[PDB]
Order: C-alpha cells, then structure tokens, then sequence
C-alpha cells in the first residue's frame, strides 16, 4: 500500500476557508491491466485552480467519497508533473520512471500521488530521455509542471486564429510582463512576428523594457502611452514602415487597456480575450466595429483542447522541443517543498495567499 | 456487541460518487422490550433505491447521525431479507432464526445488520418452517429479498383496479421481459386472465416468446408489431374471438409504446403507468379519450401500501403461498457475496454500474 495525501474541499469557497488535507491509501499490489500509479513531482497554483475552488469557473471535478471522506469532496489543481512508479499488465504507453502530465483537466494535481488509467496521462521526456536523445537540455520540474496552460495559451493564440506574415505583421498585447505575455514575446521572436507589449509603468521601466525586447518584443509601451492620443500616430508609423499590419491583439486586462490595444490594430483586426483584471469588462468603442471592422473574440485553452488531441499534441511537442533546445524560457516559480512536517493543504493555502510574489509551485 | 457495516450517503448524488461504508456498533445485551436485532441475508438493487440516492424520488429516509458519522447520513435500499438474531422480552411475533423483511420503506437494507422494533419487520417463513408446515418448497434468499416490490406490484395492478373476467378478459403490458412483466404473466395464468406482452425485438425472439408463454402470456408481440398499422387488426381479432375485452394496460415504457398499448384496449379502458423508460412521457392519442372513454392513471406500490397493512399482508401472503407451492418463479439475480475483503459500498456501486447485466443481489 501507498499512503497519499490530497487537498480537498466539500463545498465551494475561498481556499483559505474550505481546503483540507485527506489521507488515503493506494493499493500498488492490485493494479488492473490498464491502470497506472504516479507520484507528484510538482504542481502550480493558477488563477483557474483558485476560481475552480471558489465555484466560479465552469469546469470542475465531481465531488465524491473516493478519497475516503464521508462527505463528497473534490480534488484541486488542473496541471502538474508526475512520475510513473507502477503500471498494470497491459500498459505499453508508459513505464516506471516516465514523466507525465494529466491528459485532461479536473484530474486533481494538488496531492502526493494518483491512481489512474494510462490514457489519463500524456508522456513528456524526463531529463535522462532528453539527454539520451542528444538534446542539450532536459526539462526542469517547473517547466514540466507548468507546460499545459500558459505556454500552450501563448502559442495557440498566436498561430491558430490569424496568420501573421513572418517579418512583416504584428500582434499587440497587454499584461506584457505576465507569464503568457513573456511566452508570447519569445514565440514572436522564434516565428519572426513583430510585436508591441503594453505594460504598467514602474520605477525600473527602462530595465523591464530592455528585458522584454531581449525576449522578443519589438516595442514596449506603458499603459499611459496606450491611453495617449498624442502617442497613437507614432505606433501607426512603426507598423506602416514595417510593411505589415497589426492583425491580432491579446487582451488579459479589460477596460481602458483593451480599448487601447484594439485602437492600435489595422482594419479587420482580431482581439482575443484570455483573461481579466478583476471586475473590468472588455470595453470597445462602437466606431472600431463599424468603421474599422474590428472583431472581439475569446480564448480558453481548456475548451479549445477538450476534444482535440492532435492540436494539443502538436503544440505540446513544439514547447517541449523548444525547452530541450534552450530556445524557450520559463519565469522562475517560488517553490515550496512538501515535507510531511506541515499539512499539504496549508502549503497551497499559503501559495494562494502569496500569489502576487510570483507563480507558486508546490514540489514533492 | 456487534460490529456492523452500512452503506450511507451524506449528500444526494450518483451512487458512484456519494456512497461510502460506515462501521457501527449494535448493543445486543441492551434490547428494549419490543426491539429486535437482525442480520442481513440479502438485499437487491432496484431503480427506486438508486433514484432515492440521486435525490429525485420523493420517498426517502431521514439523514441522521445515528450510525456515528459527523454529518447526517441516510442509509440505502428499501427491500431485503434478514434473519432475526435476538429479540427483546415483549417480542412474541418473532424468534431468533426467523426470516423477516421490512414492514415499511426507507428502512435501509444495504447493510450487514439492523436494530429495530418488532413492528419494523414482517415475518416470512424460513425454509425449515415451510418444510415443517408441510409445503413442497421453502423460499430462496432471492425470493424473500425481492418479494416486497415487484410481485406485489404485479399482483395489485392486475386485481386492485379493474375486475378482469376469468377466462375472457385481457390485459396488455409493455416491458414484457421485466421482473414485473414476468410476474404479471404468471399471475394472469394463475388467475385465468388472457394477456398480451409487448417486448423489444432480439435475435433470440423465438426463445423469449416461448419463455413468456410458458410463464403465462397468451400472446407476445414486438414493439414493431405494437406500432404496426398492418398488424393492428390481428390483435383486435384475438380479443374479439375470445368473447372478452381488453380492459387494462400496464405501462412502464412511455412514448410510442404507451401509445401502442393504449390503442389496443377496448372502450372504457384503463392504463396504469408504474414506470418509465427515461424522459419518455406517457403519450396517448386524443381520440382514445374522447371517443373510446380511455383513462390513464398511475401506480406506486409505496404510496398504495403506506397506510394499508391489511392489503400488504393479504398480497404478501398469497405470493409466499405461491412460492411455497411452486406456482411462482423469480428471475435469477446476479449474486455478489460480501465477505469483508472489499468494502460493502463498492459491492453496491458495482451492482448499480452493472444493472444492465440483470437484477443485482448483494448477499451476506
């Protein structure tokens, strides 16, 4: 038997209020033919995971007694990295030692172990396998545990919706220092797309600007410049002189910021909203729709890839390859190792509380 | 002290999600004068038990903390067979070794033992008692465990509502191979009622038709024949040539099936609906109401017998008699024995998931 720990809730609410830790047993000596047991290496805290516990995100795991609670309870977390420790007599796709991520959302990754079927998981290369394959880099734990949401989001928004002509066309984004924003700048560099990042002003602005330009942003402007009637024509010139067009905007902020990035598109532009900065609706002037033929749409990676294995696979492979090749870099997570000396749910509660410090990764 | 196990839920939902097993203690040295301890021999899984757990059946036991849970919990299952293991000093109606069923619904039969009062139970003859009383057969565990819903249902629909003239009149039923269907065919033979059973087509139709006719159906037709304009007059001839009338329809399917059987009744017919095949409302041509004085009503054994001990008794006594005399046969259940190597609730969960295989009886 294996003694595992899982972070559960029986009722929706704030994570500080409703999370608890449940001890449960996995029988590693009684695997059905297609079953696999995995041990968690690391899982992050994403806003979607929090929203899910809060009961305000319309994709969630069922509440059940399967972790040994009398009250139906749900697990937490939608992405993470695991290591296979044992497989059933009919599993060929996975082997002990393989690294895996969940093949689907709502699996529950804020826990020490899981029993599932082989098709509940997608194999990524472990560093030993990347090296054996002659790659310069194996994946880090953070890179594996955070590969499923933010990198795929950036890549798919940039390539799946409108075709940007390499060396000519532009995308514009707000939240330029966000995880997705930073991946989008790198991917624009890799694919030869021009881009403008819009960021909030700060004391070390010129420094942040240089850092984003190194990642791949062609130009970086402040939210004040995005708002600025005076500054607008300068942006028009950048795009005009390049020979291409600003065809795509990526919005994770809403409000004035979304208006600002939409205004900077050429006619027939598309905006994708993939996130929201608390309470702020997407605000677009009527004139853009009517006279510029602007279009505003959504992006949700969970829904897009729900029943599109081929698109997931192809996108995942590209992200893995770029990590192995050293061509893509993650932002560093704040990593908190689960010891057994402190209840697991408290580690994630702290992580929720300390969210603004940076991405929280609980490790094992 | 007796260590016992009960299948419970604290919240309604799917059995696969909300069931768990609770250990609890029964004090066998501390019986009140009218109390009785029993030990379960077997209890079936019926659709109403499932619908009760699901929270969509308007008859259910109260949730209490009486099994030693923190949250209020309900027990599961409404019928079953028990053996009396001890009685209090004022109990004359029962003795250790006796067989009993619950006297009322909502007792909770998916468990190893129960403490109740003597009027919580109804005595059935155990095999030893049946043979000692000169009868050719004692009841099987399956027969006792399933005596209280389906046999009483068939008996009462056929005798309690419209008086069918022995040797002449007809009833028609759909769900011909269901448990209730097969009891009704047998009761029709026993009481000398003519009957049509409507069934779904299958590769071994020849075998099923012969089986139903042996049980006592006068005629067996498929649902295609039930729907058939061409076939309709052939049925009218059966009835007409008999000198009797088709006075009663038993409906457990709804939809087109319910339409078809309604149309086969003579003037002044009565339909009883006692079940449905998921989301299919009872559908009756307007013309039958207006021009043929048709009536459609419902049957719910639980409600009919709730405050009618006399009718429940009389009916049960006849079914017991027929089983003892070898004049009634049950459909064989798929039996799963509880031996403590697998939690009891999982036995019931498997039985729910496997309901299509046939009637599931958990044994002890």
């Amino acid at each position: 038997m294996i003694t595992a720990q899982a972070v559960l809730y029986t009722q929706h609410g704030e994570p500080k209020d409703v999370l608890f830790t449940q001890s449960f047993e996995i029988d590693d000596d009684n695997l059905a033919p297609n079953e696999v047991i995995v041990k968690t290496l690391g899982s992050p805290i994403n806003p979607s995971d929090i929203n899910q516990i809060q009961g305000v995100y319309p994709s969630k795991p069922a509440k059940t007694t399967g972790f040994g609670t009398a009250e139906p309870a749900a697990p937490c977390g939608n992405e993470g990295l695991f290591e296979v420790i044992k497989v059933g007599s009919n599993v060929s796709s996975l082997e002990a030692g393989d690294w895996v991520i969940p093949s689907h959302v709502n699996f529950g990754t804020w826990r020490t172990h899981a029993l599932g079927n082989d098709d509940d998981f997608i194999k990524l290369p472990n560093p030993a396998q990347s090296k054996a394959n002659g790659k310069p880099n194996g994946l880090t734990i953070n890179q594996g545990a955070t590969i499923s949401v933010n990198p795929l989001t950036a890549y798919l928004m940039l390539t799946h919706y409108v075709k940007l002509t390499p060396g000519k066309d532009w995308f514009i984004q707000n939240g330029g220092t966000s995880a997705v924003g930073k991946y989008a700048s790198q991917i624009g560099k890799l694919l030869n797309f021009n881009s403008i990042s819009v960021i909030r002003d700060r004391p070390n602005l010129d420094e942040v600007v240089a850092s984003l330009k190194e990642l791949g942003a062609t130009q970086v402007i402040t939210e004040d410049q995005n708002n600025s009637k005076e500054f607008g024509p300068t942006i028009k010139e950048w795009i005009k002189q390049s020979g291409g067009e600003a065809k795509l905007a990526l919005n994770c902020v809403g409000g004035k910021s979304s208006t600002g990035i939409a205004r900077k598109l050429n006619n027939n532009g598309l905006m994708l909203t993939y996130g929201g900065m608390s309470f702020q609706p997407v605000t677009i002037p009527t004139s853009l729709y009517i006279f510029k033929n602007f279009t505003s749409a959504g992006f949700w990676v969970t829904e897009l890839l729900k029943n599109n294995k081929e698109l997931k696979t192809s996108t995942l492979n590209q992200i893995i390859a770029w990590y192995e090749e050293g061509k893509l870099t993650d932002a560093k997570s704040i990593e908190t190792l689960y010891d057994g000396t402190k209840p697991l749910h408290e580690l994630y509660q702290d992580g929720v509380a300390n969210s603004k410090d940076g991405k929280q990764l609980i490790t094992y």
